[PDB]
Formats: C-alpha cells, structure tokens, sequence
C-alpha cells in the first residue's frame, strides 16, 4: 500500500536509524540504490542480514528511466522499502521520484539517516556558516565542469564555507578522492585566474565521515595536495574567514597549521 | 577512557541510529542536553527505556562552564556517552567540547544521526542551493535582532534558499511557529523596507520533519500567515529563485498554487 524511501547513512549498516530498521523489516519488497554514495563500511550481504530481507539493487537507469515499472506497481498492493545511502533526499534527485509515486495513487514516506551535508559539522566548521554547495566533476571528452570554481569564489566574497560533493562512478567503481579535486580546481583557476583557489588556500578534508575514525584534515592545498587521506568517499571544503573557535579546533583536532589561529579580522 | 558524541536525530526515541544505539547500550554513564534544542516526538523516560542506561541530562551552564568537571572525569576510567538533539556538532558550541576532551587526555568520537539542516530536502528544494543558515529569535524588552533577515536578503539575491530555524526556549519548552515567523519577518520588513519579505513571499514550511506525518506546506505569506501547521517544532525556509523540479515537488506534495510554476520559476 504504500512506499518508504529509507536513507542508511553514511559509512556502514548500522547508521540506518531504529525506524527505518523496524519499517524495513516488516516491508514485503525492498529496493535500493548504490550509486548516488558510497558506503565504504559495509556490504549489500551485511546490510541484508540486518533487515533480514533479499535486497533487489538497481542501477542508475533501472531507477531514473524505470522506477514506475519496477518499483511502484509491487507499492500498489504491498509495503515497499527503496533505501538509499545518506540520506535519500540529499544531493539526489530522488525527490522527483515521490511525484511519480503520487502520479502512480502510490502515498510515500521518508525515513531520514545521517548525511555528509550535516556531518562536515565534525570539520569545527560552523554549519551555519556554510554557503551555496557545489559537485567536483570528472571531465568528460572535451567537456571540463567549472561551475564548482564560481561557487567557492561567491561563497568565500560573503565569508562563507564551501561544500564540494566530490564525483562518483558507480558502476566503474571510481570515486573522487580529494587530491584529484584539488587538482582539478588548481587547473580551473589557471584558466580563470581569479585568484580563487591556489597552493596557499587552505581547505579540509573529511573523508569516510560515519566511521568512528574518520578522516579529518585541514591545511594549505600545497601540502595536502599529495596527501593520503585514505579511501573513499571524500569530500572536500574550501572554508570562508574563520571565526577564532573554528581555527582553534581545526589545529586541535585536524592538525592544521598553527598560523591559521590568527584570524585576519 | 571514551567519550561518545551521540546524536539523538529529528523527532522521537527511534530518530538515534543503531550504531548509536548499541554503542550507548553499552556504555557505562550516559548524559544527555536538551538545550540546543529539544525531541518534541518522544520524552526522556522513553529515550530512557530504550537505551536502558539512566540518562543525567545536563543544562546549558553545566555543559558550557562543566563539562570538564561532570562528564570528562567520568570518561577518564570509562566509557560514557553525551546525547544531542540532531547531529552532533552542527549545534556551533558542540565542537569546542572535543577539544576540552583532548586537553583531559580523554579519546571521543562522533556517532551521527539525521539533522534538520539535512533532512530540509524532504522540502523538495536543492540541497545545493541553501545558502547561509539563520535562526529568527524572539525580540523582547528593547531587544529587535534582524540579522536573519540580512542572511534571507543576501542569499535570495543570489538566487539561494534561506533555512531559517526558528527560536526555542528549551527550559521553558516553548517553541516559535512559524505563523510567529513570518508576522516577525513582515514586521522587520515594514521597518528596513527592502523588500526581502512581503505578503507575496514565498514561503515553505516544514513541521515534525523526522515523523512519519510532518506538515509540508508552500505558498505565499498572505495565505499561510495564519494557517495551522500543527504541533512543533517548525521550521520556515524562504526559497530563491526556483528550478521547475523543485516547483513541480513544491505543488504536487506540499500543495502550492499552480501560480509558483510562473512566479517563482
Ligand atoms: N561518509 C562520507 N564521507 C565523506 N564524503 C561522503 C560520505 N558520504 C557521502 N560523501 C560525499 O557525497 C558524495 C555523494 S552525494 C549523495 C549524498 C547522500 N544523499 C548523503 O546524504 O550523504 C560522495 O561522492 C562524497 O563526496
């Protein structure tokens, strides 16, 4: 009767929430999609086991070209669970989808999880201080994105931070590492010259956020450019002016320089 | 030895994960604040009941000025947990206390849950596309702070979608609605004459996010002014310019006038 859109958080199995566990396992179907994130701390079979049902994966095309034909028709006579990593409605288009469940007499709940746009609050930056966000992604064929480029440079004119989601190809098994994005945007900035990102910028980096070791660095592209942050996913922040507490704590807990302390007021 | 940071989520006793959850289970003290904001959904006997562990919940003085004192001497020789409404560490004054953590040689480490600042793109609108984030607080005595309204000004120039959450006072349990929102914004705005927020202001409000039966509504200022939303806590966010999906989601689920499509498109 009806369709649950269950986000399962950020890293492994266990961040889904005690709702959406207790809804997913008493669904008849469920669906779900890997392709939108990365959860590098699980598995589909660890993932199965906990909600104790056979999970039916789909693809990018199966979802976005398909999801009337396979996932709404079983909605219309049984309890239908599509989970998702993070938090379904975030950096996804997934939203669309609920139009086409009401078009299709199918009513929809969603079940919220952890999501990286809340959880870089663990860089000591702000949350409310983060501006417009933005997608690093891979250059295809004659096509480079820059988008992302203009983003950090009206952000950081307002002295605010700058989310950069970092790109992902699911099926390839190709995810954005940080180093690969910093790269590109010292290559937007040659092209632009607007003096937006270069070696002296410092910016953070979080990568696998949900793990209880995450990892948590800030510095100047310079020195983190080669860095090894790990594997995947990463996401990359170009922050704003910092308030004293917020460089106070990237020293403290991210091994930033001790020079970005004092504030340029 | 351990410190857990554990968030609790958007609205009831189920919004925790399991892996924060289990984690607080097995913890030998737990403590918990409900001043940065509070669960409206659920009551601490049964967060209590849940995690079956008595909770000391500790005020705003006790953690600010405390916490070195009541929760680090305990995580010094166990392992103890620190529940939050949300995510932690989104609230701007949780961070600092990891680093007050380190200085009393005490390990903590971060367990997320879903936060209003993410679970905002059950709205609809692009995650991407909110800029700034700001809090409407009560005016009193000769106290009138607008600030808020500045962040709705510059980021709707910008073409940017204004999260605005609005005041509480936890102690007293008394929340904002969102109808107090907007009468305060229409009030700001009859003083600073911008033009940011008018009778034909589009609005969106989302109240309960985090139940299986939150309140989303849009549509003009001059319409839901006065409509009931339900019970808190609300949230009110004012829209930029928007992209025709985010309009479709806005009228077919949150019931907005067909006029959204060609005004505010
Ligand atoms: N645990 C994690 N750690 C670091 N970055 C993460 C992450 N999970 C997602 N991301 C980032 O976000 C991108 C996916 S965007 C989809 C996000 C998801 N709906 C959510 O709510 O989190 C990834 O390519 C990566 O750059």
């Amino acid at each position: 009767m009806v369709l649950y859109f269950i986000g399962l958080g950020l890293y492994d199995e266990r961040d889904i929430t005690v709702k959406g566990l207790e809804i997913a396992k008493k669904c008849d179907y469920v669906f779900a999609e890997f392709y939108t994130s990365l959860m590098a701390g699980t598995t589909l079979g660890r993932i199965q086991k906990l909600i104790g049902k056979e999970i039916r994966v789909l693809s990018r095309e199966d979802v976005e070209l398909n999801f009337e034909k396979i996932v709404l028709p079983l909605a219309k006579e049984n309890d239908v669970a599509f989970l998702t990593p993070g938090d379904p409605l975030v950096a996804t288009t997934h939203a669309e989808l609920r139009i086409r469940a009401k078009r299709a007499g199918v009513e929809s709940y969603v079940i919220h999880a952890p999501s990286i746009y809340s959880a870089v609050g663990i860089t000591g930056l702000h949350i409310y201080k983060f501006g417009k966000s933005a997608t690093v992604a891979y250059p295809e064929g004659n096509w480079f994105p820059t988008s992302y480029y203009d983003v950090i440079k009206e952000n950081a004119e307002r002295g605010l931070h700058t989310l950069l989601f970092l790109d992902i190809k699911a099926e390839k098994r190709m995810y954005m590492t940080a180093n690969e994005a910093m790269e590109l945007l010292l290559k937007v900035e040659d092209m632009k010259k607007g003096g937006v990102f270069t070696d002296d910028t410092l910016v953070v980096v979080l990568a696998r956020a949900g793990s209880l070791n995450p990892t948590i660095r800030a510095g100047y592209v310079k020195d983190l450019i080669r860095e090894d942050f790990g594997d995947p996913p990463h996401i990359l922040i170009v922050p704003g002016k910092l308030h004293i507490v917020e460089a106070e704590y990237l020293v403290e807990i991210a091994g930033a320089p001790r020079e970005i302390l004092r504030v340029n007021v």
